[PDB]
């Protein structure tokens, strides 16, 4: 693919993720331990069943955005569900190609690898790209083919149809009266996985998404402890 085909597909994917993740009327799949954590699903025409995690993380949304944007290769260090992450190429406008290997879930979601086209951007409330004072920070992802990264015989090549991390900044008052920045964290995931029935898939997807947030929160709490935030 040309730079332009990839940049096009990254833009289209980012607009699709933003449109989806802010659609109304979702169904609850699974609640987490932490108050407000939820995995929801919806039918989306041309995607099928999409899943969305929502919950609050105790850090500035910019901090996490910058970690995801600038330190994607370090995700394995703090997230055990991510085995490997490598930047293939960075093609401008916060667009890049990456190779990622994920761990298995309950034995439904097995280890998989992915070739991911991402755009990371700051968005207005209307989903336009801004340079500053964002309404939200987004990192969108879609699977693509990159010559040199064929499917391996020893691992299932996953296909991410649409997905994103979407962070919205929040400033709250603590119980002690401190004012501190927090982030609403949303994650949209839509895969083609077989003939495994949908009800089996729904439990396995929601469980993966709830396991992942544990490691984000641990990463945050370690950052807080070390006065990085």
């Amino acid at each position: 693919m040309s730079i332009d085909e990839y940049k096009s597909q990254a833009n289209e994917s980012m607009a699709n993720a933003w449109r989806i993740i802010t659609l109304p009327n979702w169904t609850v799949e699974k609640r987490g331990t932490v108050r407000g954590d939820v995995v929801e699903s919806r039918k989306v025409e041309g995607f099928g069943k999409v899943y969305r995690f929502t919950g609050v993380v105790n850090c500035p949304a910019r901090f996490l955005y910058e970690e995801f944007k600038n330190n994607l290769t370090k995700l394995p260090e703090w997230n055990p569900t991510i085995l490997k992450c490598e930047i293939i190429k960075e093609i401008g406008d916060g667009v890049d190609l990456s190779y990622q290997v994920t761990a298995g879930g309950r034995g439904i979601i097995t280890p998989r690898d992915f070739v991911i086209l991402r755009r990371t951007a700051l968005l207005s409330r209307e989903g336009r790209v801004v340079d500053d004072n964002p309404h939200g920070y987004i990192s969108s992802g879609v699977s693509v083919q990159v010559p040199g990264y064929p499917p391996l015989k020893e691992m299932v090549r996953g296909h991410n149809k649409v997905g994103c991390w979407y962070l919205q900044p929040r400033t709250v008052q603590t119980p002690g009266g401190k004012i501190e920045d927090q982030a609403l964290f949303q994650w949209l995931m839509c895969c083609d996985l077989g003939k495994i029935p949908q009800f089996v898939l729904d439990v396995a997807f929601a469980t993966v998404m709830l396991d992942y947030i544990v490691h984000v929160r641990k990463f945050v709490a370690e950052a807080k402890a070390r006065a990085e935030i």
